[PDB]
């Protein structure tokens, strides 16, 4: 056991990652975690270590 906690709100965008780049992305996110301090992968998480990698995607209003 040396995994975070992954929630479904996390899991639900990296399901839209294809198979062979999902461990590229889950895995850096897994340190990014551990490294600001949150035990448990959110969608707000991965929010901030997709624009901490690479936030280039533009879609600010979600309403």
């Amino acid at each position: 056991m040396g995994e975070l906690s992954w929630t479904a709100e996390a899991e639900k965008m990296l399901g839209k990652v294809p198979f062979f780049v999902r461990k590229k992305v889950r895995k850096n996110t897994d340190n990014y975690a551990r490294e600001i301090g949150e035990p448990v992968v959110t969608a707000d998480v991965f929010r901030k270590a997709k624009e901490h990698l690479g936030g280039l995607e533009h879609h600010h209003h979600h309403h």
